């Protein structure tokens, strides 16, 4: 219930178009949700969405993120509800020019730090310093909370509870992608991450995972060991409700390119 | 290009690749090396099918009735923004921006272009060509072409233009280009959609709209759209749109 921004995890249901929004036909019956101001529709496993529902979501400035036990991270985007998108052009100008591209990269690195950083660093210096902070925070909640030191690695497939970290990363990525397209940007013009049509999603997600993803994924697996995915998602939603993330996610996006 | 349009079906994962269950029989498509899956109006897709698709570098474009309209596109994290990056680099640099503009002008021109004009002169040649084709199909179809009201050929023109814009948008996002980085049209999202639709307006939109404003006058809009949907598949409009999009950005290379 956050203003103008995402809600709605959905699993084992059918998502159709109904008068007044989307109708999710679940085992629990029929639930109806207004698509206006819905942000992301998270589709877990067992979900079937109809073309009418996808059309409604995309025409109403929404995004749909296919999340689940890893395996793909697949998204859907319309034209975004910034249909007066001149800021797309600002992002493109920044991305294209090496000077401004480095300026934005330095802003994106300098933003992940809670305390401000000294006069002016070089790329290698800030990159190494950021890695230092990352491993520090990774070990600081292993020390604040029972979980063993080594939660570091990720991919291919069957891991300790660090899959709760990635399980929550899925939702955070969906949220970041929704914010990007909702403000009328391109998730394809990445500045720190290059190569993908979704790189800027990672660029913008990394700014907040240290405060939301790492705590919630260790906190909700101290007294867990068992139901990692759904409970990490529940804690993440509780934190984004109690704290302010979507609003802060917006203002950071609109200032990233303003002033270059 | 390797695409697959599907309408009025259910899309599930079926042991090898995509299984589209249709209300007559069953069609099965290999997920490996599939470019875009175009989802028409009647389609419902399953989470399992979406997972299979995204694992194989696939994208899904939710399009209208026979690709007349564009709604949304599905992005997998194996999608490569290199054609997007090429178009963006071209768009940003004035030299390459002009090169792209000139390629876009010379592509629709049957008559050779002088390779030595200023942009105003090439623009005037563009105006001359469009009005020329307008009056040459006013001749062939034998329909008057008045340069207040909305003649059944001028409302059919727009009815088909909408369809051409839908196709252009779908093809652009499906090949991984930006529908917002326009070179001749600038300023708005869909600018590059207009840029690439103009390349085919003279060859597809004007002929069909005069032919069907000739053979009837009443239900012009829907009949023009039907004629275009035939000519978009009888010919290789999608394929012709694909190769033109993939060759446009071969200027000063920076991979």
């Amino acid at each position: 219930f956050r203003d103008g921004l995402s809600y709605l995890y959905v699993e084992h249901a059918v998502v159709e178009r109904e008068a007044g929004g989307i109708g999710i036909y679940d085992q629990e019956g029929l639930t109806l949700a207004p698509v206006a101001g819905l942000g992301v529709l998270f589709l877990g496993p067992g979900t079937r969405i109809t073309h009418a529902a996808v059309r409604l979501l995309a025409e109403n400035g929404c995004t749909v993120a296919w999340v689940g036990e890893g395996m793909a991270r697949f998204y859907a985007q319309g034209l975004g509800d910034t249909r007066s998108a001149a800021r797309f052009y600002r992002q493109a100008r920044a991305w294209a020019d090496p000077a401004l591209h480095l300026e934005v990269v330095m802003r994106l690195y300098r933003m992940r730090f809670s305390e401000p950083l000294p006069e002016g660093l070089t790329l290698e210096q800030v990159r190494g310093l950021e890695g230092v902070r990352v491993r520090n925070a990774y070990a600081r909640w292993s020390r604040e909370t029972g979980v063993p030191w080594y939660g570091r690695s990720y991919d291919r497939g069957a891991d300790p509870v660090n899959r709760a970290l990635s399980a929550g990363a899925s939702y955070l990525y969906g949220l970041a992608h929704a914010a990007i397209v909702s403000l009328g940007f391109s998730p394809a013009l990445g500045f720190i991450h290059t190569g993908k049509l979704l790189s800027f999603v990672y660029d913008i997600a990394d700014l907040y995972k240290a405060d939301y993803l790492v705590p919630a994924a260790f906190r909700t697996v101290a007294e867990s060991e068992e139901a990692v995915e759904r409970r990490v998602r529940r804690a993440l939603r509780e934190a984004i409700q109690e704290g302010r993330l979507l609003e802060r996610m917006a203002e950071d996006l609109l200032n990233l390119f303003r002033g270059l």
